[PDB]
């Protein structure tokens, strides 16, 4: 397993713009289109990211493409950051990933409230970080995924994903 495996698994792929756990538009691996909720914005930041009139659907490629866009905007954002790199440099490997995957879903700004899970993490007090992480809106909304996510912080193992 690695991040990309990791994120595929959690947001799967879609070829068409969809709608997304929280009811934005989408498309590819959980890629972002916009938070309007008019279609029209959605199709026209889908053009301008792919680079040629889309439609609303993609391939496979290009899917993959904004994926690999994504997850490296994902890490940067954390290395960037003063309170998260610190902490990220402090995981080992499999943890990292649970780090990006947060990221991933909620950017830095959905990380926000966060605070005393990246304390509890930097102290590699692992049951009391997982313990605080599931009191959030993030672990209510989409309960499936920040279980995995929260394991995988838990552990340092691949255990919730190895079956998928
Ligand atoms: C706890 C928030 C999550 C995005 C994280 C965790 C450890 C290091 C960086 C970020």
């Amino acid at each position: 397993m690695n991040i990309f495996e990791m994120l595929r698994i959690d947001e799967g792929l879609r070829l068409k713009i969809y709608k997304d756990t929280e009811g934005y538009y989408t498309i590819g691996i959980g890629h972002l289109l916009t938070k309007s909720p008019s279609l029209n914005a959605a199709k026209s930041e889908l053009d301008k990211a792919i680079g040629r009139n889309c439609n609303g659907v993609i391939t496979k490629d290009e899917a993959e493409k904004l994926f690999n866009q994504d997850v490296d905007a994902a890490v940067r954002g954390i290395l960037r950051n003063a309170k998260l790199k610190p902490v990220y440099d402090s995981l080992d490997a499999v943890r990292r990933c649970a780090a990006i995957n947060m990221v991933f879903q909620m950017g830095e700004t959905g990380v926000a409230g966060f605070t005393n899970s990246l304390r509890m993490l930097q102290q590699k007090r692992w049951d009391e970080a997982a313990v605080n992480l599931a009191k959030s809106r993030w672990y209510n909304q989409t309960p499936n995924r920040a279980k995995r996510v929260i394991t995988t912080f838990r552990t340092g193992t691949w255990d919730a994903y190895k079956n998928l």
